[PDB]
Order: structure tokens, then C-alpha cells, then sequence
């Protein structure tokens, strides 16, 4: 029976049997009041003190969103759906400290993806009880309000300012401020780590103000606020905020009177508009996403983050072989996951029309000019590979080195990964490659499992990533001392140096994907 005392009432967690130990989870802790009623679309507000024993021992609810479909019953969609029931109220959090409860622990914070309009912090890949068992820091991730319902925009106006799922992300940071001391925890040892949209939303916070002194160290797996996805522009979010009054019939001349009209509405005649609001969308459409509020961002990122706009600290940047693969079996021609996806020139040419729907007809050009210069011009798979390649440069490697290269500029140490196995348990098929996501297991240590039908080097590798990362947070260097390990340099904007993460090699690399970023960094933007 173990019952801490929070500045908030008193929780009740729960003990668990990992490998032949024991680790203490508190889950679905409230962190705000539910953002209900006249609290719809606005910043998360303070929760007053509760009386009983709360009864943290059950993942909370998740937060309304559209599930995805397109592959009934399959494993490699449904994973990622949420697992637990949806509702408006859901500002919720977990926290894993080891058993016996340490002393000064290190505390990793997840903040999940899901491109802003879904994702839960109980997924089963997200579980952190593995992290706090054998590397005895602790691990807490929070739920955040995703699609319009956090992120609807309409900026300078209280009642929908924009970026309520970030406020979401920054109160839980300041809960585990006010509250991890109790559980054992160190606040001035705090990692933020996030994947996708998650991790995108890491470098937000690393540009966020307020949310300077609530973090010290930062990861970021697959994602950064500066890819192309990740901002929605003032533009874009009024037409879109616009629109889903008009698909509401809320359109009203004064803009608050729009709003109370949105909050009578119930969550699922707002959820099923979302998707037309953009006109033409592309898979990875971000309908409702992080804008330049005024609060929380104070100017566009891309110039904080060319003029040294940021908190200065050490950074772990990474991204996946294959990013762009997960994408092209969301709409793209000729392509499925029960295929190996051989397409031809046309369906290539095709393909970019889904992914640039409003680039010029000399833009796609362009991108088909620099990708489809092949090797081997007999090859099959060859436009296949390259609007994988596409979609990943554009979407992930080339903003992910870009950030990378901008922030190290300034002075951190900086660390960049390649990650390049794929997951033996992986459901899609063979040519999807190292797919986006498909760290994660890896990252929590999921393959320490024995039990699990991960094979042996998959065990190893989680291990010595478990390592590096907990290191990361802890002493902010990514390094594996003693079993002998590649040694793990620092990203200089000069030598360019990355690390590869295999099951057969570890290698030190220089100036990843250095010819694709020239062009969508330095000749893409002009178009
Ligand atoms: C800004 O939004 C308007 C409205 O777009 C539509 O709104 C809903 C009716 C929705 O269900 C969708 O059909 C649309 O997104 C855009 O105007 C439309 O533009 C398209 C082509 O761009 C045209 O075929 C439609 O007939 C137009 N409809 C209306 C009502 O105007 C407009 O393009 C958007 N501005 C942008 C994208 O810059
Ligand atoms: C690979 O499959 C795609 C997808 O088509 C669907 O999936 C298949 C496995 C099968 O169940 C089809 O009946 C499905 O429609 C194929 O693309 C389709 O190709 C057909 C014939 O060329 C065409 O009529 C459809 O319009 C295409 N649909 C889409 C969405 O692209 C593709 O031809 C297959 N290629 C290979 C090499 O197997
Ligand atoms: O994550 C999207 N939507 C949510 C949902 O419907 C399907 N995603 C599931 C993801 C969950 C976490 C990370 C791995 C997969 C969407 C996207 C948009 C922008 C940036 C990244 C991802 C997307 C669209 C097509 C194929 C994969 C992902
Ligand atoms: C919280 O739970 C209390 C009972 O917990 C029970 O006993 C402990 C030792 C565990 O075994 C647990 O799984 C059991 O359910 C209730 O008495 C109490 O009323 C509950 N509080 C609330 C607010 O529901
Ligand atoms: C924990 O670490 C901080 C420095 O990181 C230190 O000041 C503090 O005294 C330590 N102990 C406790 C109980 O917080
Ligand atoms: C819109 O309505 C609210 C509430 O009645 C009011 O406070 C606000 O000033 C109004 N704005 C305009 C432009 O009429
Ligand atoms: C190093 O090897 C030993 C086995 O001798 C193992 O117990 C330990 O967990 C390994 N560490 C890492 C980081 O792989
Ligand atoms: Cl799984
Ligand atoms: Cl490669
Ligand atoms: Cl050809
Ligand atoms: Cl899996
Ligand atoms: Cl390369
Ligand atoms: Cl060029």
C-alpha cells in the first residue's frame, strides 16, 4: 500500500513484477480541471485540492480524436489507437519510480505523437515500467488535448488562442515540478523525450519561455517544429477554424459568439468535420496544429531558432531509416501493404500531385529531377524507393538535421542517431523498411522481454539504447562506458558526425542524407 502526499490530495499507486523486481506505478493522475463546458478549446486551468485518496491504478481516459481505419484489425494501425475510452475529460498523467523508491532520481518525461490530432499516453509501447526498473529513473508521461479540441486557433482571443494541447504538455511539466520531489524524484533533473508530432513538440518547448525552467535536457526521435508539418500558419488556421464553423453552421459575424457555439456542440460533430477543413490535404495532414499564439510562441520558430531564441542545453536528435514508407500506403497509387508496391513513372509523377497538392507544376519537377537520376535505370523498385525517400527527407531527416545543425550552432552539444533495424515483430511488410515509429519498442526497452519474441540482438540493442538514453538525462552524454561501445560524438555543424544504430554495427558517420538537404533546405523553400 503505497499512498504519496501531493500538493493536490494524497494517490494511491500500485506495485508490478518486472523481470524478477518490482516498480511502483501512479496511473492516471489528474493534472488539471477536465476542460468541459464553458473550458472547451481554453488554456488548462489549476486543480483545486481533493480531500479522499485518489485511486491512481487504471490508465485515464484518452482524449477525443479520430481513430484510424484504413486497416481494420491490422496490428501495425491499430496499435496506435487508443486503448482506453475517449472523453473531453482527460488531462491525465503516469508516473513509474522504481521499488525501493530512490532517492534523487532522474525523471523522464514521454510526450507522444500522432501529428497533433491523435495519440494517449497509455499505449502499450509507451509503458515505462521497463525504463524504471532497470535503469531506476522514472518516467511519466502525460495526455494532451490533440485536434481542433487543442488546437483550435483563433489568435488574441481567450476563448480558442491556439496551442491548448501544448499548455496541456507545459501544466504536467509544472505538476512534475511541484509534486516529483515527493515520489523521489529530482525536478532539476528533468529529460523531455518525445517521437513525431511529440517530438516536435519537444523543440517547441525548447523555444516556449515558459517552459525554460521546467526541463533541463531534450530528445527528439523523429521530428522538429521546423518540418513542414509541424506549424500551422495564421493563415491556414482561420480558413480552417472558419470552415469548421461553416460545417458546424456556428458561422457568427462576432468571434466569440462562433465559439460558444462550437462548445454546445458534442465532440463527435466537431471530430468528423475536422477533415475537410483543409481543402486538398495530404496524408500527414495536420488539420488542427501548433500556431504562433502570442503565449506560448511569441514569433514565428524558424526565426527564434536562426537567431538563438531557445534554452540553451544538451540535445538528442534522431530519425529512422525509412520515415517516409508509413505514408505512402495512406493514399499514394499504386502502392499497399499487400504488395511489395511496384509503380511506375506515371504513378510516381502521380504520387506527388497527393504529397505537393498546391506546389507548382516546376516544383514537382524538380523534386522528380533530383531523385530520379538512378543507378541502375532496369531497376523495379526504383520509384517506389524514391517517394518513400521523398516524403522521409522532406518530412523528417532533412528538418530533424536542420535543427540540429541551427541549435548546435549556438554553443550545445548536440547528438544525432541513425537508427537502421528493423523490428523482427514489425507487421507491415518488408519494403516499408525501418518504418516512422518503429524505435519506440526499441527505446523502452520492450525487447528486454524475454517473453516477448524479440530475437537476442534485438535485446542488446534495446539495452545499449536504454543506456545511452538514460545517460542522456542523466549526466547529458549519450555514451555506453563499459561494454566496450562506439564511442558517440558530439553533431558540429562542421564535421557533421551521427551514430547508426544496428543490431550488426555501430558506425560513426558524417553529413547524413548531404546532397537531398541541400535541396529541399536551400532550393526546395523557393518554390
Ligand atoms: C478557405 O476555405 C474555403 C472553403 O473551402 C471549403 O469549405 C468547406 C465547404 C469544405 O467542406 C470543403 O469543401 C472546402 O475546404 C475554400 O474555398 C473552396 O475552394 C475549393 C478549391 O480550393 C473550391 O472547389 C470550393 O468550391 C470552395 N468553396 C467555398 C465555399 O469557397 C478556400 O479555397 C480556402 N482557402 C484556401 C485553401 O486558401
Ligand atoms: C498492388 O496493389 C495495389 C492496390 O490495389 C488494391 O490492393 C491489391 C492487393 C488488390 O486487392 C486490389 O484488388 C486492390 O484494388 C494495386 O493498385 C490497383 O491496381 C489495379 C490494377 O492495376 C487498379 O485497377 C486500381 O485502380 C489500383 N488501385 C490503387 C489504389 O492503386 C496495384 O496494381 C498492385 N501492384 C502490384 C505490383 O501488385
Ligand atoms: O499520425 C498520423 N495520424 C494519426 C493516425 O491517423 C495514424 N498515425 C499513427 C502514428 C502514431 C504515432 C507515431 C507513429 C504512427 C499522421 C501523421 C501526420 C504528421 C506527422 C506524422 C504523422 C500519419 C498519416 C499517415 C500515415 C502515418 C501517420
Ligand atoms: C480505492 O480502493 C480502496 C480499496 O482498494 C483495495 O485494496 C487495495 C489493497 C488493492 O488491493 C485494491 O486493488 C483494492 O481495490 C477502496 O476502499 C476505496 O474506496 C477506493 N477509493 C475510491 C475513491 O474509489
Ligand atoms: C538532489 O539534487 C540536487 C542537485 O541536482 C541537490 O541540490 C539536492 O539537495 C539533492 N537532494 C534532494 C533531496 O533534493
Ligand atoms: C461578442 O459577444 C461578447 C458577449 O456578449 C461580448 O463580450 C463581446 O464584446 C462581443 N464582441 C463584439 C465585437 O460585439
Ligand atoms: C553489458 O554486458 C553485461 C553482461 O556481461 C550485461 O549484464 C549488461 O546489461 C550489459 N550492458 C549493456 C548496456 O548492454
Ligand atoms: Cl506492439
Ligand atoms: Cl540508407
Ligand atoms: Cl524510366
Ligand atoms: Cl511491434
Ligand atoms: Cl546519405
Ligand atoms: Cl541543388
Amino acid at each position: 500500500d503505497i499512498i504519496i502526499a501531493t500538493k493536490n490530495g494524497k494517490v494511491r499507486g500500485m506495485q508490478l513484477t518486472v523481470f524478477g523486481g518490482t516498480v511502483t506505478a501512479f496511473l492516471g493522475i489528474p493534472y488539471a480541471q477536465p476542460p468541459l463546458g464553458r473550458l472547451r478549446f481554453k488554456k488548462p486551468q489549476s486543480l483545486t485540492k481533493w480531500s479522499d485518496i485518489w485511486n491512481a491504478t487504471k490508465y485515464a481516459n484518452s482524449c477525443c480524436q479520430n481513430i484510424d481505419q484504413s486497416f481494420p484489425g491490422f496490428h501495425g494501425s491499430e496499435m496506435w489507437n487508443p486503448n482506453t475510452d475517449l472523453s473531453e475529460d482527460c488531462l491525465y498523467l503516469n508516473v513509474w519510480i522504481p521499488a525501493p523508491k530512490p532517492k534523487n532520481a532522474t525523471v523522464l518525461i514521454w510526450i507522444y505523437g500522432g501529428g497533433f490530432q491523435t495519440g494517449t499516453s497509455s499505449l502499450h509501447v509507451y509503458d515505462g515500467k521497463f525504463l524504471a526498473r532497470v535503469e531506476r529513473v522514472i518516467v511519466v508521461s502525460m495526455n494532451y488535448r490533440v485536434g481542433a479540441l487543442g488546437f483550435l486557433a483563433l489568435p488574441g482571443n481567450p476563448e480558442a488562442p491556439g496551442n491548448m494541447g501544448l499548455f496541456d504538455q507545459q501544466l504536467a511539466l509544472q505538476w512534475v515540478q511541484k509534486n516529483i520531489a515527493a515520489f523521489g524524484g529530482n525536478p532539476k533533473s528533468v529529460t523531455l523525450f518525445g517521437e513525431s508530432a511529440g517530438a516536435a513538440s519537444v523543440s517547441l518547448h525548447l523555444l516556449s519561455p515558459g517552459s525554460h525552467s521546467l526541463f533541463t535536457r531534450a530528445i527528439l526521435q523523429s521530428g522538429s517544429f521546423n518540418a513542414p508539418w509541424a506549424v500551422t500558419s495564421l493563415y491556414e488556421a482561420r480558413n480552417r477554424t472558419l470552415n469548421l464553423a461553416k460545417l458546424t453552421g456556428c458561422s457568427r459575424e462576432n468571434e466569440t459568439e462562433i465559439i460558444k457555439c462550437l462548445r454546445n456542440k458534442d465532440p463527435q460533430e466537431i471530430l468528423l468535420n475536422e477533415a475537410f477543413v483543409v481543402p486538398y490535404g495530404t496524408p500527414l495532414s495536420v488539420n488542427f496544429g501548433p500556431t504562433v499564439d502570442g503565449d506560448f510562441l511569441t514569433d514565428m520558430p524558424d526565426i527564434l531558432l536562426e537567431l538563438g531564441q531557445f534554452k540553451k542545453t544538451q540535445i538528442l536528435v534522431g530519425v529512422n531509416k525509412d520515415e517516409g514508407t508509413a505514408f505512402l500506403v495512406y493514399g499514394a497509387p499504386g502502392f499497399s501493404k499487400d504488395n511489395n508496391s511496384i509503380i511506375t513513372r506515371k504513378e510516381f509523377q502521380e504520387g506527388l500531385k497527393i504529397f505537393f497538392p498546391g506546389v507548382s507544376e516546376f516544383g514537382k519537377e524538380s523534386i522528380l529531377f533530383h531523385y530520379t537520376d538512378w543507378v541502375d535505370d532496369q531497376r523495379p523498385e526504383n520509384y517506389r524507393e524514391a517517394l518513400g525517400d521523398v516524403v522521409g527527407d522532406y518530412n523528417f531527416i532533412c528538418p530533424a538535421l536542420e535543427f540540429t545543425k541551427k541549435f548546435s550552432e549556438w554553443g550545445n552539444n548536440a547528438f544525432f542517431y541513425y537508427f537502421e533495424h528493423r523490428s523482427s515483430k514489425l507487421p507491415w511488410p518488408e519494403w516499408m523498411g525501418v518504418m516512422h515509429g518503429y524505435e519506440i519498442e526499441f527505446v523502452f526497452g520492450l525487447p528486454l522481454e524475454r517473453r516477448d519474441q524479440y530475437t537476442k540482438a534485438e535485446e542488446i540493442l534495446s539495452r545499449s539504447i536504454v543506456k545511452r538514453w538514460a545517460n542522456f538525462a542523466k549526466y547529458g552524454n549519450p555514451q555506453e562506458t563499459q561494454n566496450q561501445s562506439t564511442s558517440w560524438p558530439v553533431f558540429k555543424s562542421t564535421e557533421q558526425k551521427y551514430l547508426t544504430l544496428n543490431t550488426e554495427s555501430t558506425r560513426i558517420m558524417t553529413k547524413l542524407r548531404a546532397q537531398q538537404c541541400r535541396f529541399w533546405t536551400s532550393f526546395f523553400p523557393k518554390v
